[PDB]
């Protein structure tokens, strides 16, 4: 790790917090990425430094590939702008795929549907989202961390009894009502390569025991995301600023900013 330039910013202040209004750090002290709680600056300095590759993986099968131009796009003018990306698209339609333009320093691989070995020789983080989603705001280097969930956008403000988590004893992914820590989308999660194969090989083989066992957990593959990180925490947590739906759910005021939102 290279020692940083000089930099001048304004001092953070040990007496008064930047955000009073929400929960800026869990329990675990992982903190929750909210805008107003990092300093880009000196987060870019200090991924830069360690010359830092992000991978970003989407699904577009069937008619999810219309989905596609407008993502990239978007990732384009918001996601890690300025490290280098490595886009990889999983399609059961390669010829789909659109020619987006990309900048220095990026690229993008189709993966036609066995990547293990591959992610981690190209890329030291791994984020995993869903493609029928746009950025529209600053999306960077301050979700990276060995392991991270996202807050869903409909849950962040709801009792653990609410969450919407696997709740018969059969299943896997099954947690009780008085065990929950947040309700994560399966939308938006990464972290190291090393960790989101472990939460991905951990997944796959609960999911493999409810098949034998004849269950389906109630939201799938997001059901035993919420039980890997109830059980692994994340080491950090984003805030529903990098989850959002506007058209169901609006603009309100404790976000500062929209950064990826679902498309209609």
């Amino acid at each position: 790790m290279v020692s940083l330039p000089r930099m001048v910013y304004p001092q953070p202040k040990v007496l008064t917090p930047c955000r009073k209004d929400v929960l800026v750090v869990t329990p675990w002290l992982a903190p929750i990425v909210w805008e107003g709680t990092f300093n880009i600056d000196i987060l870019n300095e200090q991924f830069r430094l360690q010359n830092t590759t992000i991978g970003l993986t989407v699904f577009a099968i069937k008619k999810y590939v219309a989905f596609l131009k407008l993502f990239l796009e978007t990732a384009e003018k918001h996601f890690m702008v300025g490290h280098r990306v490595h886009y990889y698209v999983f399609t059961d339609q390669p010829a789909a795929v659109p020619r987006v333009t990309l900048g220095t320093g990026r690229q993008l691989s189709v993966l036609e549907v066995f990547c293990e070995r591959r992610f981690l020789s190209e890329v030291d983080y791994l984020v995993c989202v869903d493609v029928d989603m746009e950025f529209r705001d600053h999306v960077g280097v301050e979700i990276l961390t060995p392991l991270f969930g996202t807050l869903h956008p409909s849950f962040y403000g709801s009792s653990r009894e609410a969450f919407t988590y696997e709740r018969r004893p059969q299943s896997q992914a099954y947690i009780p009502k008085d065990e929950g820590d947040f309700y994560y989308m399966g939308a938006f999660f990464g972290g190291s390569v090393q960790e989101v194969q472990r939460l991905t090989r951990a997944c796959h083989q609960a999911m493999m025991v409810d098949q034998a066992n004849g269950i389906e957990a109630v939201w799938h593959c997001e059901s035993h995301l919420n039980k890997y990180l109830l059980r692994h925490k994340p080491t950090k947590v984003l805030s529903p600023e990098y989850l959002w739906d506007q058209q169901l759910l609006g603009w309100p005021a404790v976000l500062r900013k929209l950064r990826f939102t679902a498309v209609p």
